[PDB]
């Protein structure tokens, strides 16, 4: 399809899940060929793998001493809507988590799309590839359509679950929230993370319990969210992606490892 920007400036604000600080976003329209980039304290940070500085519990970007935490959800929404040219101005240190899903970003951006004059030059997976990390695995193969499967093997009541996104089913993953296991929270807080995490923005699960009074939005909400996360990390290739992906227990580190191998392959 055509390259796309936003019709007008779009604003979002709220707490960041990791920093726990309040931050504000301003999504600015941009001309054809600009690409997706962040802007903080006079510095432009392109939404590309070369700018990744952290991958543990979030994908973070940095350039010239300016850092932005948790870019995955906003990038996933922009990837799904095929917004190719925008500047995301960040007043703070992290993208707001909002309700833990991409819903608010998705709804506001989809109503404000401006089609542009050039076609999208997609990042097209040309051959099969596999990346691994001690049991964890991500594979990609050619496909005319973006298809993303995530399979989890949870150590609680959820057990094994699988979910596949295909083009046209964007609404099936944009409402799936970030999640956490109660036995892992102490470690996350000890490593200086999850400061803004709560039952208002995270689906919190125990061995046999759901902490959230509203419960799960879907029986497989965690794997739908993991698919949404991978689509965000795939946008670090610098263009909307065409390929069929399968992730078995993948995370941001393995997602970025795949992205860098795909980019190197196509140099
Ligand atoms: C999903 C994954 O891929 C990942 N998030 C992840 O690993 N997180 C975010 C949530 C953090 C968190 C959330 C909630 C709480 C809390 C709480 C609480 C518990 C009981 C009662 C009241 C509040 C603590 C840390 C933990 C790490 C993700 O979405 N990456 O894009
Ligand atoms: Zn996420
Ligand atoms: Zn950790």
């Amino acid at each position: 399809g055509l390259e796309k920007t936003v019709k007008e400036k779009l604003s979002f604000e709220g707490v960041g899940i990791h920093t726990g600080e309040y931050s504000k976003l301003i999504i600015h329209p941009e001309k054809e060929g600009t690409g997706i980039r962040f802007f903080k304290n006079g510095v432009y940070i392109p939404a590309r793998h070369e700018f990744v500085v952290h991958t543990n519990h979030s994908t973070d970007l940095g350039f010239k001493g300016q850092r932005i935490k948790t870019v995955e959800h906003i990038l996933s929404v922009l990837h799904l809507l095929e917004i190719t040219n925008v500047t995301i101005e960040v007043i703070g240190n992290e993208i707001p988590i909002l309700d833990g899903s991409g819903w608010e970003f998705y709804e506001a951006i989809r109503k404000n799309i401006l089609n542009q004059n050039r076609e999208i030059d997609y990042f097209v997976v040309e051959e099969p590839i596999i990346v691994e990390d001690e049991g964890r695995l991500i594979k990609a193969e050619p496909s005319d359509t973006l298809e993303v499967t995530y399979e989890g093997e949870f150590k609680n009541f959820l057990g094994r679950q699988k979910f596949t996104f295909v083009e046209g089913n964007e609404e099936e993953i944009v409402l799936a929230r970030t999640f956490a296991f109660d036995w892992e929270i102490e470690h996350i807080k000890k490593v200086g993370l999850g400061k803004g995490g709560s039952l208002k923005n995270t689906l919190v699960l125990g061995k046999d319990k759901v902490y959230n009074p509203e419960g799960l939005r879907y029986e497989n909400e965690p794997v739908r969210h993991k698919v949404f996360d991978l689509i965000g990390d795939l946008y670090l290739l610098g263009s909307p992606v065409k390929g069929k992906f399968y992730s078995f227990r993948g995370g941001h580190s393995l997602n970025v490892k795949l992205v860098k191998e795909l980019a190197k392959k196509q140099k």
